[PDB]
Order: structure tokens, then C-alpha cells, then sequence
């Protein structure tokens, strides 16, 4: 189930590209995965894992019991690892996108500001299309814009 659905979230493209890699960690070239392959890789990323640490990574991914990672099992763990980066480069825009805003850093985002942002962006908006901003993000109403309320406003 776990890897229809990595399947799924792959292109006939993208399975390639990973398949190589694959085939290329496969030292053996055997078709699976070991703890002895995977930890030379590892090693190489500059790290120093145990076999006890090896073997952990493997059972994140490993549904057939077999202590080594296949090609279906290849992909699971690397459609988590590009679903956690896309999420962790998501929130870094809008991370950022509040700080570009937040001129003056108290934390909040007022009118003023707001309105800077957009000028400098090179749009038009009227005093009143600031307005109707300001008091749709306002959820608390004490007039600025919170990072709580500007996530809700952006993911919307
Ligand atoms: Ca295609
Ligand atoms: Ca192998
Ligand atoms: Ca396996
Ligand atoms: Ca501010
Ligand atoms: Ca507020």
C-alpha cells in the first residue's frame, strides 16, 4: 500500500533517475540494499552510523522483513524524503515571507507595513484594498497581523 502510493507520487522519469541510484548503491549489484551498502554510503555523506544505526534506517522502510531494502522500498523512503523537503522548503517562504514584511520586527504585521510590501513590490492597491487586508487577517482584532494570522491567511 505504502509503495503503490510512492508509485503513484512518481514519474515514469523520476522512478529512472532513483532506479540508477539505486543500482548504484546495489554494490553487489543484487537488487537489494544491505546494511554493509548502505553504511559505505553513509560513511561517504561524511557520517559515522553504526551497524545497530544501519539497521534502524532499514526497518523505517522495510516491509518484508528481509533486513535489506529493495527497489519498492527505495522509493517509500525516498517519496518521505522529498514530501519532508517540499514541506520544510514551504515553510521556509513563509517564514521569510513574514520577515520581509515585518520591517520593524516587533513580530506583527500592521497596516503600514503591509502597505510597503506591496508598493515595493511594484503593485498599485488602494488605501481600502489594505483595508479589507487588514481586516480579514485581523482575526483578534487588535489591528495587526500576527504569524498565526498570516499563515491562515496565505494557506488560506
Ligand atoms: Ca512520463
Ligand atoms: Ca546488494
Ligand atoms: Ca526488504
Ligand atoms: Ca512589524
Ligand atoms: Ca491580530
Amino acid at each position: 500500500d505504502q509503495q503503490a502510493e510512492a508509485r503513484s507520487y512518481l514519474s515514469e522519469e523520476m522512478i529512472a533517475e532513483f532506479k540508477a541510484a539505486f543500482d548504484m548503491f546495489d554494490a553487489d549489484g543484487g537488487g537489494d540494499i544491505s546494511v554493509k551498502e548502505l553504511g559505505t554510503v553513509m560513511r561517504m555523506l561524511g557520517q559515522t552510523p553504526t551497524k545497530e544505526e544501519l539497521d534502524a534506517i532499514i526497518e523505517e522502510v522495510d516491509e518484508d522483513g528481509s533486513g535489506t531494502i529493495d527497489f519498492e522500498e527505495f522509493l517509500v523512503m525516498m517519496v518521505r524524503q522529498m514530501k519532508e523537503d517540499a514541506k520544510g522548503k514551504s515553510e521556509e517562504e513563509l517564514a521569510e515571507l513574514f520577515r520581509i514584511f515585518d520591517r520593524n520586527a516587533d513580530g506583527y504585521i500592521d497596516a503600514e507595513e503591509l502597505a510597503e510590501i506591496f508598493r515595493a513590490s511594484g503593485e498599485h492597491v488602494t488605501d481600502e484594498e489594505i483595508e479589507s487586508l487588514m481586516k480579514d487577517g485581523d482575526k483578534n482584532n487588535d489591528g495587526r497581523i500576527d504569524f498565526d494570522e498570516f499563515l491562515k491567511m496565505m494557506e488560506g
